[PDB]
C-alpha cells in the first residue's frame, strides 16, 4: 500500500521532484517498484509518447519553467492519478492470486506460486502488438495499454510479487534476456517471458539448459541477480528518452542522468556494468560539473564486470569501443573491440544469440571497414601505419573464430571473408610484418607488437596474414572452412 511517507512527496511538478521520490524510496527497507515504475511511465508518456497537451482532460495539468533556449511544460504527477493507477494494479494482482492456496514455507515462494503470478501478468497482455515498440517497458504501459516488452514482463512479475508480499522473488538479468530468481538463497530459477521473434515458450522452466549450453544469452551462469535497489537501477536504465528515430526528450535524458548519479552515489551501480556505460554515454552528451569523465565511467563498467561477473560480459567493452568510434580514436576503438572478442571466444554461438552476432557482424563488416577507409583518406595529404592497430584487428578475428569453435551453427561465412581481406589490405606489408605472432617459448617466470592466437583458424593462417602479397582465396577458404 501507499503510506504517508510516500504520498507527502506528491505532486511531482519537476525533474527534481521525481528524483526526491526515488531518493526517499531508495532509503526505505523495501523500495516500491510499482509506484516508481508508474511515475516513470507517466512522465515518459507525456514527454515522449504523446507530447500534445490534452484539451478535454480537466484533472491533468502541466508545470511551466524556463527552458535553456522559452518555456518547457512538465506533466504534473498528481497523487490522485498515480494512487488510482497503483490501486488498479494491486486490486488486479490480489484479486487474481489467492495466497491461502499456497503454503509459504517460512517466507519462501514455491515454483507453483511464482508460475501463477507469471500467468496473471501474461494473460493480462493484449493479443497483438509490436514487441520491439518503444515505451512499453513500465507498469504504466501494463495498466493503461496492457502492453509490455520482453524484459518488461519479467519486471512486472517481480513488481506483482512484491505487491503480494513475496520478498524472495527477484529479477535475474543477462545482457539480452530476463527471468526470475527465488527460493531459499535465491538459487531457484524460472522463465517468465519470451525471447526472440518466434523462438517458442519455455515459460516456467529453469535456465539450466541455457547456462550448460555456454550461450551468451545466459552468460555461462554469471548473470546479474538483482536485489530491490538493482531493480530500481534496471527501471532507470529502461527510461526511453526517444521521441522519434532521430530526436530525444531533453527532460527524460536529464531525469535518467540525475537518477543514475543518485544510484551511483549510494553504491547501487557497483554490480551493474551496463548502467555505468549508460551514465558515461549521458555524461558525454551533457557533462555535469564535479563528476568523473565518460572514459573513467566506461572503465568503471569494465571493472565491475571483471570484479563481480568473472569478465564474461560483452557490452562494457562495447560501450567503450562506441565512445572511441564516435571520437574517431581508431587504435583505442579497435583495442576495445578486440577486448570484446576476447570475452566472446569462451562462449558457443547458439540459436538465440542473434543480438550479439548482429553487433559483431556490423563492426567487422561495416564499422571497422568504414574506420580504415576514412583513415586511408587522411593518409593522402596514421593508424594504418601503426602495427598495434593491425594486432588488435587480428585479435578481434581470433576471438570470433574461437567463439565459432564448439558451436552448433557457423559464425563466419563468405560475407565476413571479403571484409577481412579488404581490412588486411588497408595495412601495408612492412606494417603487417612488424607484428610477431608467437605461441610463446617458455611457460611462466622463474625466481614490434607480439600476439598469440587462441583459435585454430587464425593459427593456420599465421603466415598468410603477414605475407606482403595477400592470397585472398586461401585467407577466404581458411576463414569460411
Ligand atoms: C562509430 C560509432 C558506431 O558506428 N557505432 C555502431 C555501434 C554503436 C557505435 C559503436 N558500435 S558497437 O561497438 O557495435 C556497439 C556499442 C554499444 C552497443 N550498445 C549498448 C546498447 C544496448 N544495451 C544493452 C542492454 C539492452 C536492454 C534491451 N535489449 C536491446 C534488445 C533488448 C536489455 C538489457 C538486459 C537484458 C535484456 F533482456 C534487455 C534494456 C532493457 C531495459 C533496460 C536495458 N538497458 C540497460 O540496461 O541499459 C544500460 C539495451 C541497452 O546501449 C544503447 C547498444 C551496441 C553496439
Amino acid at each position: 500500500g501507499l503510506k504517508a511517507a510516500q504520498k507527502t512527496l506528491f505532486p511531482l511538478r519537476s525533474i527534481d521532484d521525481v528524483v526526491r521520490l526515488f531518493a526517499a524510496e531508495l532509503g526505505r527497507e523495501e523500495p516500491d517498484l510499482v509506484l516508481l515504475s508508474l511515475v516513470l511511465g507517466f512522465v515518459e508518456h507525456f514527454l515522449a509518447v504523446n507530447r500534445v497537451i490534452p484539451t478535454n482532460v480537466p484533472e491533468l495539468t502541466f508545470q511551466p519553467s524556463p527552458a535553456p533556449d522559452g518555456l518547457t511544460y512538465f506533466p504534473v504527477a498528481d497523487l490522485s492519478i498515480i494512487a488510482a493507477l497503483y490501486a488498479r494494479f494491486t486490486a488486479q494482482i490480489r484479486g487474481a492470486v489467492d495466497l491461502s492456496l499456497y503454503p509459504r514455507e517460512g517466507g519462501v515462494s514455491s515454483r507453483e506460486l511464482v508460475k501463477k503470478v507469471s500467468d496473471v501478468i501474461w494473460n493480462s497482455l493484449s493479443r497483438s502488438y509490436f514487441k520491439d515498440r518503444a515505451h512499453i517497458q513500465s507498469l504504466f504501459s501494463f495498466i493503461t495499454g496492457t502492453k509490455l516488452d520482453s524484459s518488461g514482463v519479467a519486471f512486472a512479475v517481480v513488481g506483482a510479487c512484491q505487491a503480494l508480499g513475496l520478498r524472495d522473488v527477484h529479477l535475474a538479468l543477462s545482457e539480452d534476456h530476463a527471468w526470475v530468481v527465488f527460493g531459499p538463497n535465491g538459487e531457484q530459477t524460472a522463465e517468465v517471458t519470451w525471447h526472440g521473434k518466434g523462438n517458442e515458450d519455455r515459460r516456467g522452466q529453469t535456465v539450466n539448459a541455457g547456462v550448460a549450453e555456454r550461450s551468451w544469452l545466459y552468460l555461462k551462469g554469471s548473470y546479474m541477480r538483482c536485489d530491490r535497489k538493482m531493480e530500481v537501477a534496471f527501471m532507470v536504465c529502461a527510461i526511453n528518452p526517444s521521441i522519434d528515430l532521430h530526436t530525444d526528450s531533453l527532460e527524460l535524458l536529464q531525469l535518467q542522468q540525475k537518477l543514475l548519479w543518485l544510484l551511483y552515489d549510494l553504491g547501487h551501480l557497483e554490480r551493474y556494468p551496463m548502467a555505468l556505460g549508460n551514465l558515461a554515454d549521458l555524461e558525454e552528451l551533457e557533462p555535469t560539473p564535479g563528476r568523473p569523465d565518460p572514459l573513467t565511467l566506461y572503465h568503471k563498467g569494465i571493472a565491475s564486470a571483471k570484479t563481480y561477473y568473472r569478465d564474461e560480459h560483452i557490452y562494457p567493452y562495447m560501450y567503450l569501443a562506441g565512445y572511441h568510434c564516435r571520437n574517431r580514436n581508431v587504435r583505442e576503438a579497435l583495442q576495445a573491440w578486440a577486448d570484446t572478442a576476447t570475452v566472446i571466444q569462451d562462449y558457443n554461438y547458439c540459436r538465440e544469440d542473434e543480438e550479439i552476432y548482429k553487433e559483431f557482424f556490423e563492426v567487422a563488416n561495416d564499422v571497422i571497414p568504414n574506420l580504415l577507409k576514412e583513415a586511408a583518406s587522411l593518409l593522402e595529404a596514421s593508424a594504418l601505419q601503426d602495427p598495434e592497430c593491425f594486432a588488435h584487428l587480428l585479435r578481434f578475428y581470433d576471438g570470433i573464430c574461437k567463439w565459432e569453435e564448439g558451436s552448433p551453427t557457423p559464425v563466419l561465412h563468405v560475407g565476413w571473408a571479403t571484409f577481412l581481406v579488404q581490412s588486411l589490405g588497408r595495412f601495408e606489408g612492412q606494417v603487417r610484418q612488424k607484428v610477431r605472432i608467437v605461441s610463446g617459448t617458455v611457460a611462466g617466470t622463474a625466481r614490434g607488437p607480439v600476439l598469440t592466437f587462441q583459435s585454430e583458424k587464425m593459427k593456420g593462417m599465421k603466415e598468410l596474414l603477414v605475407a606482403t602479397k595477400i592470397n585472398s582465396s586461401a585467407i577466404k577458404l581458411q576463414l569460411t572452412a
